[PDB]
């Protein structure tokens, strides 16, 4: 195994959110096999954030999901080479963001570095006004082609007073030269945000995530 | 809805400002989400462009729905649902469809305006190079009454490629009805050509619906 039950992880990102730049750090553990992950962020630089940090939450780690033994798991295939990934990330109101992410292995430790550029989000809207409650669960389609991975997501993320704001995600998560890919398939997952502060400068991340085929 | 029922289609609209008219009959089982259909076009045809792109725009209450999880688009019966659909293929054909769902006997009635435009030339849907849908989850999520569908459907090419297709559609039932918690419906829609001209289709689908357990 490249990847032990329990792996530690740390996470660097960096990035603009219509204009505004900003650095966070977090470490963390996960037990790739089991799904599961958790991690404890802090804005150092850029902080309080204006922007609601809901929005890169889903761009804080694709080798942390359950998959059943007859499915190939081509996140975990990936290590100990690691696996690099393009994102855009469009909400309705025409808030976006495109970022690019790379998960690299150093010995018992994951580590995930991101840039994350993101813009036109409204003034007025959730996301600027940091009235965001956090993503419902969703299920995120995995396509294979070419190699890579395409990954197909709508997810909605919660505001104040029983509204919501729709995002689609489009992922594309690429190892290098895989010869082995998993027929399509879908994986649903539930991120959970804990504030750590009042402020808004830690914050603490989980997420189980598990891979099934369709029954049809 | 009985555990057989009969269906009629009618399909109306333009695509790339062709105009055409599809009409079809069909049975299905609401209750196991089981449905088929053939299909003709009746004005336009053959048409110049792929047939499979109207093929999930023409039946909501056919899926099976586990007896915990309300069933939305039954429950609207018999006073109907009329629903709102927009279709953006990734490279910029765009189709807009308002479907109107009743109920007369024993038969569902299903007419639609199909808009679509800004199909590329040389694309797979004007060339006509599909080979139908790959089987996907439409997410359903209640909002004020209504349940919003969102779906990421890839349309295969032939040469062993795909097109990916998103679909945002706003189902409403025309009274108020129970409404189930957010969820997901899997699907798989076959089509089979009847003839070699492009005048004549079968469909068949098979829905089920399913809670995320996570």
């Amino acid at each position: 195994q490249a990847l032990a039950d329990t792996m530690k992880m740390t996470w660097l990102m960096e990035g603009s959110v219509n204009g505004h730049a900003f650095t966070i750090e977090g470490e963390g553990t996960g037990k790739p096999y089991e799904g599961k992950q958790s991690g404890t962020f802090r804005v150092t630089k850029g902080g309080p954030l204006p922007f609601a940090f809901d929005i890169v939450a889903p761009t804080l780690f694709k080798c942390f999901m359950k998959y059943p033994a007859d499915i190939p798991d081509y996140f975990k295939l990936a290590f100990p080479e690691g696996l690099t990934y393009d994102r855009k990330i469009a909400f309705e109101d025409g808030g976006c963001a495109t970022a690019t992410v790379e998960m690299s292995l150093k010995g018992n430790t994951l580590v995930h570095k991101t840039n994350f550029q993101g813009g036109n989000f409204p003034i007025d809207g959730p996301v600027m006004q940091k009235r965001t409650l956090g993503w419902e669960p969703t299920s995120e389609k995995m396509t294979p082609c070419d190699g890579i991975i395409k990954g197909d997501t709508i997810m909605y993320l919660m505001v104040e007073g029983g509204k919501t704001l729709k995002c689609r995600y489009e992922n594309n998560y690429r190892a290098n030269k895989p010869v082995l890919m998993p027929p399509s398939h879908f994986v649903d997952l539930r991120l959970t945000r804990t504030n750590l502060d009042k402020e808004g400068l830690a914050f603490k991340l989980e997420e189980y995530a598990v891979a099934r085929v369709l029954e049809v």
